[PDB]
């Protein structure tokens, strides 16, 4: 009954932030977390070169990894990219070789346990009709070359992919989900940010929407026992920040953790309500509104222990491998007290 707990270690360029996040994991560490994924990515180049967040010969990477290893966890450095820079790279077979080589020397000069690839949209999808042109096959070739290489080193490969809902979403055609699922050990479907920073307010990851995404992914024929679902630790506070050139109201928002949301609702005396996404949403997502001292109306959507628990149940419905939440930086001591036991109940 043991499921995979992949935690994202978003310390960015701050060595102390990495340490502070580990220290926020209580009891026996392996009872809550299997893998930790640090975003040690500084910049990825056209030619496939890789630049990390600190100086060249820094001992930070080795020290942080031995730290996590001492706690019984495994480390999978997050390699994330997007946009034009990543499109040129994958197009070039030399640049693909180059990046993989940089990954190889990283896992050697760190003794890490593998890598989480996070190549996000925008990605070249070419013509809309043709579902097979663009960077799609070049991306697959990268994953297959990486998988072949790292598995020789007895290292793990996890790939974070965009949450596709249906066939009409042509801009996601870069992800050959079936072929990709065979080039990884785990497939992390990032089922969150259904509502984002400048969109209309709403649940960041509604219960029926996650199931909807996973149903599509299942339809592509991927092995669901290799799929890690996604869940947000953060919420969002939306306001109307103005107008566009055509007079249309524009939204903007700030992201925060579970604790901040509670303090907010308490400060303004707003009552929290579970927003049911539709008739197929039993528990729902917590939400509230308030008006600040400047007269601006705010709308908040976030996740508590109640909604988190309902969404984690999807692991049992689809027989998933586990969950990859984003991210530990959104968890403070108050949140951690109830969140980690909650994780242990579902991930055992
Ligand atoms: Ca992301
Ligand atoms: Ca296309
Ligand atoms: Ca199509
Ligand atoms: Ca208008
Ligand atoms: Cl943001």
């Amino acid at each position: 009954n043991a499921k995979i707990s992949l935690q994202y270690w978003d310390g960015y360029a701050s060595y102390e932030t990495y340490l502070r996040q580990l220290s926020l994991i209580p009891g026996k560490a392996t009872d809550y977390v299997d893998y930790v994924s640090p975003n040690w990515r500084g910049s990825i180049g056209t030619d496939g070169s890789l630049k990390l967040v600190w100086d060249e010969g820094s001992s930070n990477y080795k020290q942080l990894t031995n730290m996590a290893h001492g706690l019984g966890m495994k480390v999978l450095p997050l390699i994330n990219g997007s946009g034009a820079t990543l499109n040129t790279l994958l197009k070039s077979p030399a640049a693909r070789e180059k990046l993989i080589g940089e990954i190889v020397v990283l896992l050697k000069n760190t003794n890490a346990d593998g890598v989480v690839i996070d190549f996000e949209t925008p990605l070249d999808y070419g013509d809309v009709k043709d579902p097979y042109d663009g960077v799609r096959n070049d991306l697959t070739a990268f994953m297959e070359s990486l998988h072949s290489e790292l598995q020789s080193m007895n290292k793990l490969v996890v790939m974070a992919v965009m949450p596709r809902m249906s066939s009409s979403q042509y801009w996601l055609d870069a992800y050959d989900y079936e072929a990709l699922s065979h080039a990884v050990d785990y497939l992390h479907v990032m089922t969150y940010d259904h509502h984002y920073r400048t969109s209309a307010p709403g649940p960041i990851a509604p219960y029926p929407w996650i199931k909807q995404v996973l149903t599509y992914i299942q339809g592509q024929g991927v092995d669901m026992s290799k799929v890690l679902m996604g869940i947000p630790y953060y919420g969002r506070d939306w306001v109307v920040d103005g107008k566009d050139a055509n007079g249309n109201p524009t939204y903007n928002s700030t992201a925060f953790g579970y604790s901040k949301a509670l303090e907010l609702a308490d400060s303004y005396g707003a009552t929290i309500t579970y927003s049911k996404y539709n008739d197929a949403d039993p528990v729902g997502t917590p939400t509230f509104k308030y008006t600040d001292e400047k007269g601006v109306e705010h709308t908040v959507f976030f996740d508590d222990y109640t909604s988190w628990n309902a969404k984690l149940s999807i692991i049992n419905e689809f027989g998933l491998a586990g969950v990859g939440p984003w991210a530990m930086g959104w968890v403070d001591e108050n949140t951690a007290e109830g969140l980690f036991p909650l994780l242990n109940q579902h991930l055992r």
